[PDB]
């Protein structure tokens, strides 16, 4: 018996010629297990797959021809995800999912991941395919189930059961630079709200007028948008910058033939400036924007407002605080007019700068300076609502010029049980209604 062809099956990413080079069997002279058996071992030595087998095929119509075939397994193994966590104003966070390239030689990159926190619970189910052409050029899709407890938040009360899909383009416009544009739909079920002027302006808005009495009310949307965003990214480090800046730009907006009419767009930019030799004392320069409007007709949804105040934006002040707050019809909780709330309900625009200045770590004089940021910080920030008509007696909140401010401490450690922040703030401009939060923790998510 003489070999003829030695064929590899299931040679999915792995070249053809490289693994002819790991197998020591010529093509035309006599076959020998002893050189068929050595092949097999070699191509394990590689340790590109997770099963190897031989298998001499006899050669149709041949007495004397038999096909050496090597069926081979890439063994690409999928990415397992678990995530726990605490923070102060989102409490008890968990952040477990999976994800799988391979799935099933389609060859998209299918994924399900989950969230659950005091106020959020989601869930999505990912599908893209990357090169895709030239580069790393993507199409993806996203179905997700999304519940949000306005109360839990801080917010005025409401509920928010949200269905939805995502459609959309990844170009990879440079090194440094990321370019998404996409298409998406949004079911959003909005129940049990707590009756008040800012939001009832909305549904008035809408054509769908509620009642006055109490909570229990709904409210189900169906809408369509265009979502476009870009990532500029020149940091030298991932997670302790010190040189480079990042800028993010994610706006949305409603196609006509969806239920809401209205556009959003954010803004998000960090400055990392190092003035000395060793980077160890950095001036961080970090801006937030925010903008949206009911697009002609109507109002813009009330669960796509924007807040300010904590941890991420404004620190000194209780997650979500800063800006427009609740006003009343009935009671508030546990009276024959309105009531004013110290409750926050967003705003449709908003406005955060933050000056930050890190510092090398006192105490410290070893090579576990490298884990450990210390930061002195003056934050800034407000948030209005554009539509809050003032034609008497209760705050304008249409007026951006009441700007928040503190001044604080900031310490980041990677910490053994993951990334360990913590600030301490003093909110030295606060206005009516406002709450403060001096001490604010957030352990590895």
């Amino acid at each position: 018996f003489y070999v003829r062809k030695i064929r590899f099956e299931g040679n999915d990413t792995s070249k053809d010629a490289v693994l002819r080079r790991e197998m020591r069997q010529m093509e035309g002279a006599w076959l020998g297990s002893d050189l068929v058996d050595q092949g097999k071992e070699r191509l394990n030595r590689l340790g590109f797959f997770e099963t190897v087998d031989t298998d001499t095929q006899r050669v149709p119509g041949s007495p004397d021809q038999v096909d050496v075939v090597y069926k081979v397994k890439e063994r690409n193994t999928g990415s397992f995800n678990f995530g726990i966590g605490y923070g102060t104003e989102s409490g008890v966070s968990f952040q477990a999912g999976v994800q799988q390239d391979n799935w099933l030689g389609t060859g998209y990159a299918v994924g399900i991941n989950g969230t659950k926190n005091d106020y959020q619970t989601y869930a999505e189910l990912s599908v893209t395919n990357p090169y895709f052409t030239v580069d790393g050029v993507s199409l993806g899709g996203r179905l997700f189930y999304n519940d949000f407890q306005a109360d839990d938040a801080d917010s005025s009360d409401y509920t928010n059961k949200s269905y939805g899909t995502d459609v959309t383009l990844g170009f990879p416009i440079n090194e440094e630079n990321s370019l998404r544009a996409g298409l998406g739909y949004v079911h959003n079920s909005l129940s049990n709200m707590q009756p008040q002027v800012a939001m009832w302006r909305y549904l008035y808005s809408m054509g769908e007028h509620p009642s006055t009495s109490d909570q229990d009310n709904s409210f189900k949307t169906d809408d369509f948008t265009f979502n476009y965003g870009w990532t500029y990214n020149k940091l030298d480090r991932g997670y302790f910058p010190t040189d480079g800046s990042r800028v993010n730009l994610t706006g949305k907006v409603t196609i006509p033939g969806s239920d809401n009419e209205y556009y959003k767009v954010t803004l998000d930019t960090a400055t990392y400036v190092p003035i000395d030799d060793d980077h160890k004392w950095v001036v961080l320069g970090r801006t937030r924007w925010g903008y949206g409007d009911g697009l002609g007709g109507k109002e813009m949804p009330f669960y796509e407002n924007f807040y300010a105040g904590g941890s991420s934006t404004v620190r000194g002040f209780q997650s979500n605080t800063i800006g427009p707050k609740a006003i009343y019809f009935p009671h508030q909780a546990s009276a024959k007019d309105l009531c004013k709330s110290d409750d926050a309900v967003g705003g449709n625009a908003m406005a955060v700068a933050s000056l930050e200045f890190i510092t090398p770590t006192p105490f410290i004089s070893d090579k576990y300076a490298n884990s450990v940021r210390t930061s002195f910080f003056w934050d800034m920030g407000t948030v209005w609502d554009t539509n809050w008509d003032s034609s008497s007696g209760y705050p304008d909140y249409s007026d951006p010029s009441n700007i928040r401010m503190s001044a604080g401490i900031a310490l980041q450690w990677m910490s053994p049980l993951g990334p360990l922040v913590f600030s301490y703030a003093q909110p030295f401009k606060k206005y009516d209604g406002d709450k403060a939060e001096q001490f604010q923790f957030n352990i590895g998510k």
